[PDB]
């Protein structure tokens, strides 16, 4: 996989290689333009002009000293608190776009919801925009109609600016995917006071490496149509040994660093890249935060989603108070789509790996998804035994649905993969394995004298059994399902009972005058004159049998055929008696 990548890009193979991080072509919105002045900039260095698309989302245009052509505009996404408290300075976190970043706006704010995610933050979000294929660096010489000093523009030009005009302490983390992940890295090794914290989501934090080079080229041919050797030079230059992340990793040692991939081709390269990075680290004894998890969301949702799982880790590295972070967590995708009714409260926590796929706590329980089942958020007394369970673990597997309501009005129920939970005030939450739950559906579930579940299947003479309200319901020893209900309940659960009879063969059956259950060694009748009583398959039975069992001349039992002397066994009906002592069958009435 990994080889198969380089091989193509060998074979000549780039068409198409960076169409994956393409943005769409948006227009920032017009607003408001001002003029700050900044005292103590560097010469040639000045901002033009700064356009407010909202009150927190400024757009500069800057007159660049390293990059004097054309001007470099630059998005701020400003702190929450940034009217509210205009005395207090805030710390930087950089995101830098992609290879194929676009002069139009900055990808992140194109394809991502970042302006509200921060919205709610003390930090101000710097966003550079364009430089297709940059890699945010200062290029050996000029290419392809560009002149690129990027990582002068950054660090000795657009940092002043934010110190002096912009209300910036001087805490940064810088961050970024694609090319601005690589850069994020090389240029902390480059500058290693200017940062407190560097993150890389999807970038190649590999250079030099035998191959990595051919790759690099690939991509600055196919983003626009670049020439790596007019960046760092010579295939095994200074350049490249200075912007090679893996080699530098030593020079980050007490930052906070934060690196993740996996969400086809440049994306396995930065899986590699990534993977030898962390190695290296661990080696250095640098420690870093790693993210190969796999997820439902792939490209730009996904890269935000990194965000969030970065920034707690941010605020840590710059100092951040609680009162600051606002709301850390945010929900993605499916369980995104599936909490949209705001049901489920603000999110504890963001989508995290259980066993068959994602869930996500939140105020009022939690959510569950997999690529089969979908998205559920489950509440209250279910969810709660749900978790007690195991969630997905437990052999329930995944909701496949939200909590429902009983026509009755009194129950609410949940649906799983391999079963059901049902709950009442009264009953409680118990889950019904999926065969029981068919059996039980055969009388009518909760709408038939059974009701609900009062309790767990649990081992019964290697079987299982359930109690519910009006019974219970079995797992035979053969794994088949019949339930138990009433008067026969009442009997077939007595000391000793189950001895006689062993396991149901079928469900209580409704005849003339009352009713009766077949079991492996026998029956249980019943009416309301006998009462339930247990006969045995045999001589006794078969004799009955004859004259019409129950419908006939003896009619319903009206004790338990029991035992006598050597083989001696009676049962006692409403209109005589059947006995078979010493081998014989006596039909005295």
């Amino acid at each position: 996989s990994s080889d198969a990548v380089i091989g193509s890009i060998a074979q000549g193979v780039t068409d198409g290689l960076t169409d994956y991080l393409k943005p769409r072509v948006e227009e920032l919105p017009a607003g408001e333009v001002t003029y700050p002045e900044i005292a103590g900039l560097p010469d040639g260095v000045r901002v033009i002009s700064a356009e407010w698309a909202t009150s927190k989302h400024v757009i500069l245009t800057i007159q660049s000293a390293a990059m004097p052509e054309r001007p470099i505009k630059v998005q701020l996404l400003l702190p929450r608190d940034w009217y509210s408290s205009p005395n207090r300075e805030f710390p930087e976190i950089w995101a830098l776009d992609g290879l194929r970043a676009i002069e139009e706006q900055s990808g992140w704010t194109i394809e991502t919801n970042i302006e509200q995610y921060y919205a709610d933050k003390n930090a101000i979000v710097v966003l550079p925009v364009g430089g297709e294929s940059s890699f945010y660096s200062d290029w050996e010489g000029p290419n392809n109609g560009k002149n690129y000093q990027w990582e002068t523009f950054l660090t000795q030009e657009l940092a002043p600016i934010l110190d002096k005009g912009f209300r910036s302490n001087t805490d940064r983390a810088i961050t970024g995917i694609s090319m601005g992940g690589t850069a994020a890295v090389n240029i902390a090794t480059h500058h290693p006071d200017m940062f407190k914290f560097v993150g890389s989501f999807s970038g190649y934090l590999d250079t030099t490496s035998a191959g990595m080079p051919i790759a690099i080229s690939a991509a600055l041919a196919d983003a626009g149509g670049y020439d790596a050797n007019a960046m760092w030079g010579p295939v095994g230059s200074e350049r490249w040994q200075e912007n090679d992340p893996k080699s530098n990793v030593d020079k980050l040692k007490g930052k906070t660093i934060y690196v993740s991939s996996g969400n086809v081709g440049l994306e396995v390269i930065s899986r590699m890249t990534s993977q030898t990075f962390v190695d290296r680290a661990s080696q250095a004894g640098v420690e870093v935060v790693a993210s190969f998890r796999p997820s439902g969301v792939h490209s730009w949702e996904y890269w935000q989603f990194e965000m969030t799982q970065a920034f707690p880790h941010i605020a840590n590295a710059l100092g951040m108070s609680t009162e600051d972070r606002g709301v850390e967590c945010a929900p993605v995708g499916a369980i995104a789509d599936a909490v949209a009714d705001g049901a489920m409260g603000t999110c504890l926590t963001n989508e995290y790996d259980v066993t068959g796929g994602k869930a996500q706590d939140f105020a009022n329980g939690r959510a569950y998804w997999s690529a089969n089942t979908g998205a559920f958020g489950l509440v209250g007394r279910i969810n709660a035994r749900y978790s007690e369970l195991g969630g997905p673990a437990s052999w329930l597997g995944y909701p496949t649905s939200s909590e429902l309501k009983t026509p009755d009005g009194r129950g609410r129920f949940v649906t799983f993969e391999h079963g059901s939970i049902y709950w009442t005030a009264t009953t409680g939450p118990w889950e019904i394995p999926g065969d029981m739950l068919a059996a039980w559906g055969t009388q009518d579930y909760e709408k038939g004298s059974l009701g609900y579940p009062t309790g767990a299947a649990v081992e019964y003479n290697g079987g299982l059994r359930q109690q519910f309200e009006g019974g219970y319901v079995f797992r035979t020893s053969n794994n088949q399902s019949y339930w138990v209900r009433g008067e026969i309940s009442k009997k077939y659960a007595e000391d000793g009972i189950f001895a006689q009879l062993g396991f149901p063969t079928g469900n209580e059956k409704l005849i003339n005058g009352g009713a009766f259950q077949e079991f492996e060694k026998g029956n249980i009748y019943w009416s309301a004159s006998t009462g339930a009583h247990v006969i045995l398959h045999g001589d006794i039975f078969d004799a009955w049998g004859a004259k019409g069992w129950e419908q006939g001349e003896y009619g319903f039992p009206t004790s338990d055929q029991t035992a006598i002397t050597a083989g001696g066994q009676t049962i006692d009906f409403q209109n005589g008696t059947i006995r078979q002592v010493n081998g014989r069958i006596e039909e005295s009435r």
